[PDB]
């Protein structure tokens, strides 16, 4: 209906990447590997702890995953192109500018710091059959995920597929 | 109602700047100088001609204006902070993330390259009394304005005020 949970089939979508290339979830899954969807609030925003904030973004750790990584925010393709280039990111960054995918995945903040409908920090690992194998969501947007754990999981799913 | 024309009073608004500081139009005008509102589609996007596109952005020419320059797009404060810093821009950049100001000013593209509700390229020069002294709007988003002309106009309005 507009809800994605563990074991269930992941809903399909098409979002432009940073180069305005339409990227479709089901077309990606037909390539043969699992997909790692990574939702994040904003390109160029820091990550924090008790009170220490930094731009020490370990997002590039995801390139080690034997899975297709699709990183999604509501930022424009042009803004995601700059962020991809500056951080030398090897995976596609997709623009959910019109909020369709964050509504579809139920991964949004109604109002974050006065900004309406920002993506939540969330991960989904989707098998090539379409089924959701892993799910992680947080209510705190400055709480950066454990990317090394996402790679461990992605690789475990990827390995089970070729068993 | 939601329409801004020459000679008429400019409607008031409050938008966060790149540092999340709420910036209010009428509070800005009480500082004593005219305001130059500059709307633009997206931070980090090129400007084009017949077929030659570039990142030769002459937006910094506006710092020469004896007026308060407020540059507006729907990009997030974090994205506008990076753009301000990278281009060493001396003026405030305001986030119309929730589209209120582009709706209020009637300066939007319903769908630009598949992206809904992007700001149009537009300039307004607002006198400290609130009245709109200059207005410029284009339907083409890759058609960069004549910033040197905006400075000439801004300075002419600013000068008439101190006559």
């Amino acid at each position: 209906k507009g809800l994605v949970e563990l074991g269930e089939k992941a809903p399909d979508f098409t979002l432009p990447n940073q180069d305005f290339e339409p990227v479709n979830l089901y077309e990606v899954l037909k390539r043969g590997r699992p997909a790692v969807l990574i939702f994040f609030p904003a390109a160029f925003s820091p990550v924090c702890t008790k009170e220490l904030c930094t731009f020490r973004d370990k997002m590039a750790q995801l390139e080690k995953a034997n899975a297709e990584v699709l990183a999604i925010s509501v930022d424009s393709p042009w803004c995601l192109k700059k962020f991809k280039d500056e951080n030398r990111l090897a995976f596609n960054l997709l623009s959910d500018y019109n909020r369709e995918v964050i509504k579809l995945y139920n991964v949004y903040h109604e109002d974050l710091k006065g900004l309406k409908m920002v993506a939540k920090r969330a991960v989904f690992i989707v098998k090539p059959d379409g089924t959701v194998a892993y799910k992680w969501v947080t209510d705190n947007p400055l709480n950066e995920p454990d990317y090394d754990e996402v790679v461990r999981e992605a690789n475990k799913i990827a390995g089970e597929l070729v068993a």
